[PDB]
């Protein structure tokens, strides 16, 4: 013990404040982070957990956190706490958004960082789901990281501000699309683009952007609560994006534009969002990897699944 408890090797040496503290890789002679994980009694967190170590584990990407190691007790029986150790980021997207003002060549970078991580975790049959400022980190080089697979599905199986319309009315990987485009629009103006108050709120605020859906996007929507539901609306006309950012690099609109496409059939693929001329500084295929392994109970079995997920970090 080494304080609640924070009891993390001898490899992890200083500490500064499941709970989260930076502290002194002794073996890479890097600092770290390190997450104190305590999910055995909840059904529940197991299954974040679980979720979030295996995706973890079978990525290797520039723009995913990964797991540099996992300290836990030998024995399930000893293991309450798990620490999960990664790449010590300065800082997160959501934090830089608060106070900072992004040039545009910074706003294209981060774009580009986002979009390349997107296509392997997709190309790995993972939806991530909750793509948020928050869960988007920096280093002081601006090397961006996707952060948090505990709410992510596999294709064949969240926070408002981000969530697609087709969520509120119905999916697919065209969800997570919809984020980055409402992540690139909080790039442009330092603001949330459609900061809801309420589930349907979200959609009301969605549409006095975009206007109204077309009678050929509303065809699409079966649900009959759904359709109903947004015929019982006001009509709105859409509002160009050069009046929202006047600002704005006319490209970056056209983008915007295809990633907060309302019928997700219409909306950009990422590997499309790569090609376009917006990103053409960065945009390299052969540098922009597909995963190479993709993806295909009580309390008791996950926390077994937990420790035989985290087998390789211990000394053996």
């Amino acid at each position: 013990v080494r304080g609640q408890v924070f009891d993390v090797g001898p490899r992890y040496t200083n500490l500064s404040y499941g709970m989260v503290c930076s502290a002194y890789d002794n073996l890479n002679k890097v600092r770290v982070a390190i997450k104190k994980i305590s999910p055995f009694e909840h059904q529940t967190y197991c299954q974040r957990t679980l979720r979030e170590i295996k995706i973890l584990l079978r990525f290797r990407h520039e723009n995913i956190i990964g797991i540099n190691d996992i300290i836990r007790a030998p024995t399930i029986e000893q293991m309450k706490d798990v620490y999960i150790v990664q790449d010590l980021m300065e800082t997160d997207l959501y934090k830089l958004l608060k106070t900072q003002h992004l040039s545009n060549d910074h706003i294209c970078y981060f774009l580009y960082q986002i979009l390349r991580g997107l296509k392997y975790i997709h190309s790995a049959n993972v939806l991530h789901r909750d793509l948020k400022p928050s869960n988007l980190l920096l280093n002081t080089t601006c090397d961006l990281k996707i952060l948090d697979f505990g709410l992510a599905r596999h294709t064949d199986d969240a926070t408002r501000w981000y969530r697609a319309p087709e969520i509120m009315l119905n999916y697919t990987k065209s969800i997570d699309i919809w984020s980055v485009g409402c992540i690139l629009a909080e790039m442009l103006s330092n603001r949330p683009i459609f900061p809801g108050k309420h589930y349907l709120d979200q959609l009301n605020h969605i549409l006095g952007i975009l206007g109204s859906p077309s009678q050929e996007d509303l065809n699409c929507i079966i649900n009959l609560k759904a359709r109903n539901y947004l015929l019982s609306l006001p009509h709105k006309n859409k509002v160009p994006w050069n009046r929202l950012f006047p600002n704005a690099d006319s490209k970056a609109l056209d983008l915007l534009d295809k990633m907060l496409t309302f019928n997700p059939h219409k909306r950009i693929e990422v590997e499309q969002a790569l090609a376009h001329p917006y990103l053409e500084q960065y945009y390299d295929p052969s540098d922009e990897p597909i995963a190479e392994a993709p993806f295909k109970l009580p309390k008791e079995k996950l926390k077994e699944l937990i420790f035989e997920e985290t087998a390789r970090f211990q000394p053996g």
